[PDB]
């Protein structure tokens, strides 16, 4: 109901907290001359001022800092050489860690996962857990702002995790990063390469399918090569995730939900940067235009579609304001329940270059029933109105599938809809031209205002009538077809 | 029993309020270079620090600022170019808006009306809702100091609306401006031309035919051409309205 | 009980109960004897002459229908010349004209969306349903009017001896014409089928029509259960 664009813009500009009892721990002598020892970090250092416990009401473990969840500690090593690991800090409520470890390799998972949560108190605090390692090497799962136990007890408020290496934030294959409703993540190394299941937005509680469930992975400072591998947004809710990237984002398999949004935001052109009381200036963001060389190379878009049936679809969507949105050879998949699901591959101020086969239910043809009107949807260059939607692969649409392209110049290589029929091939948003190279139609609802389709096929459709090619709007003045071929 | 000449002369010279928690929101980058986008203003900007709700007792909606009706916010754009709209802010109690929008066309109604009300507290506060757009273009109805629901619950105190464009405050045909018992209205553009039902004084409650029901449309600063089209004073009471015009 | 127009909802029940045969009639604390009733059998001459059954069907969409129903334990449930109507949303609505210990004598046209043919889409499988003489298992379901079922409409009759006068489903097809509850006989007088799912265990349908169904295949008359020993047809007529 609020939207992610308000939520991240109000959480990015905050004072951290006001904690009493600022603990300070300095790792003195002993650490800083064994370069290969494979220390532990919890037991050998942090367990002096991090106390476990039990919460009466849905506990598995319970961790805070010292005498409540409102006490900051800090660790100031700055020369401790070696390799450290957390390995089992689960349901950490805590508050305000910052483990300053220059020239120290971290390993934030070994034989057991990790978790970083807060509580919804009357003060509504964050966690602001920070790290400053050299490599990080996640290597086992990490759950940011998880559920503590099961539902009851105290609920979970927001959190912020900051991982600020200087040589790379890699990951292993089975490291499920799963950040939830209130969680963010700031990265600042070069060449993040998360080779595991990144899971933005999850069912925080057992039955609350109607949670907002926002998230953020703000990889803003990353001067190298962002490389996700398996991104998964949303689970049984309307999750609205957002990634403020660093204008080069190769990801791998993207798995949206039925009603899952995604706001990949490229940086701007020059890059980033009784008594009254004055709140500070809360600078807010609007939807701006990305820089010149902003590339988002998403290479596979799937959709997990099961559950209830609503009066329409559910309109899975992603929103990108980069100057390019290349979609590679994996193409587009779309699972389909009884109602027709809808995919919205939006682009605000850029282009779209899809180079893959538009599947549905993971096949190229993909027949769909009458109540299941699958709705592919593309928006290339909305707010600037000069963006092409180039589909360099020969697309193939079956029955009751509804492509619509609202761009400036929607180039193509071939559209094949004569197999299925009942296809709303909308082009109503097209500014001037739709330069289709090959067309196959049986019973279609083509609506183009100006084009030059240099090959046309007029198919038959069995014995029934009322089924026909229907150019259901004005054809204009500069229209053209270079070959009509009735069969 | 008092007369309007006392009421406006005592309400025109007041300090605004003494609010704690002066919120400040600045529209940063993103807005100020799309001249034709047709933004929303509530959902895209103002809903961060304006929270809805439900009043136990005659609610339809319920809006205030943040943690009660005694908190000022302000919006300082000063360069955000485009066209904005409110479109559905109904029964706004709130207090002390001022949406400073130079070179920004407003549209204070689209598909749904607007309302700007206060509550009769023990402090007896106003609202002082302000705007500073370039055109305004009302285009759907606006009810200043309305009834919140139906009679019961908390009653409505005075309010002040200020519309301070610099190119014209026009209106559409079906835009019923209906300001009530405590409401005023200050305009400061040139060439106000309200082509709709201006309704000074209305039955604020269901049966109170004996209310005083004052009002004011103080178009004092208007350097152009004032042009009403359909003015309607009073409804089933002894309403005493007053228009401090600009000599044409 | 003569009534007139009955207008059920999507999920509205109705328990018309005829009388029985002879007619009606610190410290502990003893509550009085709360005598409770079970579903009993009505008397001999218990007649419920409901003469029109409609259904108002709009609203949400559930994973099935909603199964409008009425439940009568009278010895007769005559339904007169108004017949049966059934409004249909996207899912197929269901009507359950149950009878516990009696007969059913429908003498009207089985409409749907208030027309006799009544085409319905694939997700809208309209389900007419009759239960004549459940707890005594000797009740006939006599339909003395020539019924007519269109497309994706699913009659099912679970009675002792479901007499008929004519079933016409060759116009619509995809019709589950279930008769699985039938004790012995289904004495249909005339049959028209195109792509049907007839399931009768014993019958004598003295007139049969084998229609075609366009050019598509996989659509056929399918006696999808055992036909038994005393079966009979007195005329088969392929077209």
């Amino acid at each position: 109901l609020l939207g992610w664009g308000l939520k991240q813009a109000e959480e990015a500009n905050k004072t951290p907290d006001k904690p009493d009892k600022v603990w300070r721990i300095q790792a003195g002598k002993g650490f800083n001359e064994f370069p290969n020892k494979e220390y532990d970090l919890y037991k050998s250092l942090l367990s002096s001022k991090i106390d476990g416990g039990w919460d009466w009401g849905n506990a598995a473990t319970h961790y805070w800092i010292k005498g409540g969840q409102w006490n900051k500690l800090e660790v100031d090593m700055k020369d401790a050489v070696g390799t450290y690991k957390l390995s089992g800090l689960r349901n950490f409520t805590g508050g305000d860690l910052d483990v300053n470890m220059q020239k120290a390799t971290l390993r934030l998972g070994q034989f057991n996962g990790n978790s970083f949560t807060s509580y919804k108190d009357s003060a509504d605090r964050t966690t602001r857990v920070d790290f400053n390692a050299k490599n990080i090497l996640i290597d086992n799962f990490l759950e940011i702002n998880n559920r503590v136990g099961s539902g009851a007890g105290r609920k979970a408020s927001s959190t912020v995790l900051t991982l600020q290496a200087s040589e790379g934030i890699t990951s292993s294959k089975n490291a499920e990063i799963s950040l939830y409703d209130g969680a963010t993540l700031n990265l600042a190394s070069n060449s993040v390469k998360l080779n595991g299941n990144v899971w933005m937005g999850r069912l925080q509680y057992v039955g609350a399918y109607l949670a907002p469930s926002y998230s953020t992975i703000n990889t803003s400072k990353v001067t190298g090569e962002v490389n996700f591998n398996h991104l998964t947004v949303g689970d049984h809710n309307a999750a609205q995730a957002g990634i403020i990237a660093s204008n080069k984002t190769h990801i791998g398999t993207l798995d949206l939900w039925q009603s899952a949004g995604l706001n990949i935001i490229a940086p701007p052109e020059g890059g980033y940067k009784q008594k009254t009381e004055v709140q500070p200036t809360q600078v807010i963001d609007g939807p701006f235009a990305g820089g010149k060389d902003t590339v988002v190379n998403i290479d596979r878009i799937n959709t997990k579609a099961d559950g209830t049936i609503k009066v329409g679809g559910f309109k899975a969507s992603l929103t990108t304001n980069a100057a390019h949105l290349n979609i590679g050879k994996g193409g587009v998949n779309l699972s389909n329940q009884a109602s027709g699901r809808t995919l919205l591959v939006e682009n605000l101020t850029g282009n779209i270059t899809v180079d893959g086969p538009l599947r549905v239910n993971n096949q190229v043809g993909g027949y769909a029933l009458a109540g299941s009107s699958a709705n592919f949807e593309f928006k290339a260059g909305v707010d600037t109105k000069n963006g092409t939607a180039t589909f360099n692969n020969d697309i193939s649409l079956g029955r009751f599938v509804n492509l619509k392209v609202d761009a400036h110049t929607a180039n193509f290589k071939g559209i094949d809809t004569g197999n299925g029929g009942f296809n709303t091939l909308d082009f109503s948003g097209v500014t001037n031209k739709v330069n289709i190279n090959k067309l196959i139609t049986a019973s279609t609802n083509v609506a183009v205002k100006n084009f030059n389709i240099n090959e046309l096929i007029v198919k038959t459709n069995g014995v029934s009538v009322g089924e026909y090619t229907h150019f259901s709007e004005d054809i204009g003045s500069q229209s053209r077809i270079n070959t009509v071929r009735l069969e």
